[PDB]
């Protein structure tokens, strides 16, 4: 239990973060040329939200794996100096620092 309440806090905080806009909804491969081919396990904050609300996280580590998948994917598809990439670095650093001051 106590693991999952910290997941709620950090996901709520990532959901309302300024730099969260690229990650709130699943990427739409129809709009994003080449995303289907490059990103084999897409992940986003609303899917983590859907899974967290339904209970589908056994431990905080599974939650963290999805979080890190958001930022691993962001770095695979977007150049570091791109507008989405810059947002993603800000979000990844945010997650990592928040996660470490809980564990
Ligand atoms: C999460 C991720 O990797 N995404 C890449 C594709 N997305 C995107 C949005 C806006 C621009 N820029 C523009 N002028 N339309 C480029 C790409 C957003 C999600
Ligand atoms: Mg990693």
């Amino acid at each position: 239990h106590s693991d999952l309440t910290f997941c709620e806090i950090i996901l709520m905080e990532m959901e309302s973060h300024d730099a969260a806009w690229p990650f709130l909804e699943p990427v739409n491969p129809r709009l994003v040329s080449g995303y289907r081919r490059i990103i084999k396990n897409p992940m986003d904050f609303s899917t983590m939200r859907e899974r967290l609300l339904r209970g589908g996280y056994t431990s905080s580590e599974e939650f963290a794996a999805d979080a890190l998948l958001v930022f691993d994917n962001c770095q695979t598809f977007n150049e570091d100096d791109s507008e989405v990439g810059k947002a993603g670095h800000i979000m990844r650093r945010f997650f990592e620092s928040r996660w470490e001051e809980f564990y």
